[PDB]
């Protein structure tokens, strides 16, 4: 019923009218490569009803250090579908997308053996915290979670099956969509503040303190805020 | 994201591009009660099977008498009958698994065993092109109709169906009887074949039949195919 033309992504999707996150059904149960698992709300995430809350199953044939870039795939495949309901969204890496400076969503990737959990967290029509925005918010008016749904989950397969063929286009892709060449403050990891110029072919951020020192800060452990 | 908020059916909901059929994949499939298998489309369709229509199959393990297994299959049809009316269409049930409306099939329901797990499969013809004699929900209401919006509703329904089953199973049998096509003239067949008015049905859902002879027969489903004169 949902109607999906997607080749990987969205063969099969699990629904949940609530479950503690999408993102442990997927890392603690069985499921195809490209099962979707959606959840009207996650307990243990408080991801409210109103915003679109999934995680999908990856299991990409491609070298061990390339898998980091997933989580870049799931931050693009947002941008791409926000830009098709004419909002603008910008990347900080190197999960979250915001909405003048607003976070609009956020990615989290778990690797689980052989396979890679994409889980993303979008804010639609939902009540969001101070500091954040929502589709609701940018448009005036509410948005139908399956339009947006769809949209996402098409550009998703889209962009899972060239990074299959090209694991490394991504990485331009995801830099015309990065907020890059600004201050910023690291969050965990060393606590750097400095200059995020760039980031390199494993999706670390290249970052120059203050100290001239440029060290490169890898994914994980680690949140942004722009200074 | 589908919004359901049911106890039982529709806890779970799986959903495939295309598949054989939604009650095949739920008999080879392992999978908790009130878990809802739906698909675009049904390549060998238990419940040909073209995109546009509801196609579902729940998988129930009803904790209630073996006699009332039987009635499962009129769970689902009154099922679908309340959400055609929640839609404005005025479905009327032909024993003891379709559905029609101006006498044409808009829905088809399919009941499979296996152990302990019953399997409740719906087709429901609602977008997709029908066969000759059939209908659909688009040709009934003039527009195409939101798959979802339907699947809401008749899961919510189905939901509190079945857990009054479990309570009490006649109250399906009345509902069924309530809602379904009788006082006209019916053609039997199976063990033979024979005209007659269908005037009721009995407590275990067997259909009670006047034939011209003037004797009454009392018929056991699936055991049979129903045709109205």
């Amino acid at each position: 019923m949902l109607g999906l033309k997607t080749s990987i992504i969205g063969r099969r999707v699990i629904y949940f009218q609530e479950i503690t996150s999408t993102n442990e059904f997927a890392k603690t149960s069985y499921l195809e490569e490209g099962t979707v698992i959606v959840a009207d709300k996650q307990t243990m995430g408080e991801s409210p009803e109103g915003g679109l809350w999934l995680s999908i199953v990856l299991s990409p044939k491609v070298p061990q250090k390339d898998l980091p870039k997933i989580v870049f795939l799931g931050a693009v495949g947002v941008v791409e579908t926000l830009k098709e309901f004419s909002i603008d969204g910008r990347i900080k890496w190197p999960n979250d997308v915001l909405v003048n400076y607003k976070k609009i969503a956020g990615v989290l990737v778990e690797g689980k053996g052989d396979k890679i959990v994409l889980g993303i967290g979008l804010n639609v029509n939902n009540k969001v915290p101070n500091g954040a925005t929502s589709m609701k918010l940018e448009l005036g008016s509410e948005v139908p979670l399956l339009s947006v749904f769809r949209s996402l989950i098409t550009n998703l397969d889209r962009l899972y099956l060239n990074f299959l063929k090209n694991p490394m286009d991504i990485l331009n892709l995801v830099r015309d969509n990065m907020i890059l060449g600004v201050r910023v403050k690291i969050l965990g990891d060393g606590s750097f503040e400095g200059i995020a110029e760039d980031i390199d072919d494993f999706g670390r951020l290249i970052i120059r303190l203050d100290s001239g020192e440029v060290k490169k800060v890898i994914y994980g452990d680690v949140s942004l805020r722009f200074l």
